[PDB]
């Protein structure tokens, strides 16, 4: 009679998705605030460039998507980052897209370096072909969800 | 290799994009449909715990929500008062936090919509590969908090 909510044990909820996703994200996000704090390139601008940096030019209702971001919150740090140089505006078809520029590459590039290693760490030392099974899963999950 | 994420298929192969965006969806969509039972993921997730360990300080009820012991003692203090909880005393004298009757019976009346939930985000995926997932981040975590 496999364990349905609400779980009985601790063990219960640990195998639990919704519950795990929670405590490594809040865990992730956590170290990082707090080591990004030092370059004072907020997850606020590092999620954005980030984004811009995989799917090259984005609107900014898809920036705030794919960042996990409020849709005016968003476009308060993209006005940010493109008065501090890091990005720029552009328009193919016709609403307000945005751009990374070759300064926010550069900013990316040098960040870059400690997002990995704090990938190595969280990451620790799972099976790497079971790391690849679970993160096609979850892949698979943000497909069905969206 | 693959840091630099200059794809798609790179990012959403990163499991922190992943881990964020899906943590994102499940909560928004709880809070959102539990929003008129007045159960938004924070006194759900303590209550929802409560449940699945017992009895825990106002102090293990921060750690296990993700969240600050004041912000939690708050949280733990609308649901003394909704009648979900109680503050209770150590078998010593840790001060501790269980479900009620009320809190109890309430986690059973809102069930089949989190496991509805449930079953829509993790539904079609391979069993297997899904029991693999959820070992895999069970050990990420271990390694990190250890609670």
């Amino acid at each position: 009679p496999k364990p349905s909510f609400p779980y009985g044990s601790p063990g219960e909820l640990n195998s639990f998705l919704p519950y795990l996703l929670t405590r490594i994200t809040h865990i992730w996000s956590s170290e990082l605030n707090q080591a990004l704090a030092s370059e004072k390139l907020p997850t606020p601008k590092l999620r954005l460039l980030s984004s811009l940096s995989a799917y090259g030019e984005l609107t900014v209702g898809q920036l705030a998507t794919l960042g996990v971001m409020e849709q005016s919150t968003t476009s308060r740090t993209v006005d940010q980052l493109v008065d501090e140089g890091l990005a720029a505006r552009s328009i193919d078809q016709r609403k307000r897209t945005v751009v990374l520029t070759r300064k926010g590459k550069k900013k990316l590039a040098e960040i870059s370096p400690l997002i990995n290693d704090f990938h190595a760490e969280l990451v620790g030392n799972v099976d790497p072909d079971k790391l690849q099974t679970c993160i096609e899963v979850l892949g698979e999950i943000l497909k069905g969800k969206t």
